[PDB]
């Protein structure tokens, strides 16, 4: 964050670098777009989740938890997008591969997640900038289940 | 702020509400303007600092330390502006007036700080919002010195 960047600059007795400034400038300026994205994923959260669950419907034994988890995945994506901090996804998906490996099916989860991503993207057809943001964050989520 | 309202929604296992989204909208917009300001001040810092030194050059007995401090002051102003937190200035200015009244002239430092302000402001004559933002942070710098 800003307070982060400032702390290290201070630590090194210096002005923020041109790069640090540009990076913060871009973080603030993409803010409106990131909020637009979150508002949209949120209001459509239920349709996005049910599309993902449906795609693996026949693989699911625990539908209540499946629907819950898929909603939670999308909710943390949504946090990360609002904060402009992909690490929110990383911290909160820590260890989930093992847990869901064991709980149901790793294969299926990735299938559902890919549908979370596709269904999410579907709301930004006209808006390449947003689609990129959405794909970047969704890819961070999925990758935490791949390698 | 980013982490704060997200932390709450997180604790309550929910999506951010529309009211939360609008509040962040205001945060990011202001941050954008603050960052534009900080970039200008940073890129033109040598110029700003030299104007301020030059404005009191007759009183300066140590050009080096004077140029250093004025830069140090400007630096902390930019930190405050970037974070949007005037208290960065307050905290790092604490007790400084005494150290510097000793070292040279408290009063010349004030004149030079007014020139830091006046010089900083010259980059924002087309943008009265940004100008007011620079004036408000610089005033905290000058005041907490006095
Ligand atoms: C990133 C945010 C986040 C997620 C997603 C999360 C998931 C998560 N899923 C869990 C269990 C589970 N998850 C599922 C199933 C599924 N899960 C899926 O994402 C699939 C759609 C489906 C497998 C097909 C099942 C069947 C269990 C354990 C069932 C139980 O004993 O109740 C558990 C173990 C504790 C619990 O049962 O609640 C966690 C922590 N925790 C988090 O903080
Ligand atoms: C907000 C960030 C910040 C500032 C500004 C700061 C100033 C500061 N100026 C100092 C000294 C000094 N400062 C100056 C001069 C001046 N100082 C001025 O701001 C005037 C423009 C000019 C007098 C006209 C002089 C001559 C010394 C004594 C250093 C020496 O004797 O070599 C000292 C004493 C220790 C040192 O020499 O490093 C500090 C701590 N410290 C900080 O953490």
């Amino acid at each position: 964050l800003a307070v982060a960047t400032i702390t290290q600059a201070e630590q090194q007795d210096r002005f923020l670098g041109r790069g640090e400034l540009d990076e913060l400038a871009s973080y603030f300026a993409s803010g409106a777009k990131r909020l637009e994205i979150a508002q949209l994923l949120t209001e459509n959260s239920e349709i996005i989740v049910s599309r993902a669950a449906n795609r693996i419907f026949q693989k699911i034994e625990n539908m209540a938890k499946s629907l819950r988890d898929l909603s939670w995945f999308l909710r943390y994506a949504t946090y990360a997008i609002v904060a402009g901090d992909p690490n929110i996804i990383v911290v909160n998906t820590r260890g989930l591969r093992e847990i869901i490996e064991n709980a149901c099916s790793g294969e299926a989860t990735i299938v559902a997640l890919q549908e979370i991503k596709a269904a999410s993207l579907s709301y930004f057809r006209k808006d390449p900038e947003a689609a990129e943001i959405v794909s970047q964050y969704m890819d961070v989520l999925i990758t935490e289940f791949k390698a």
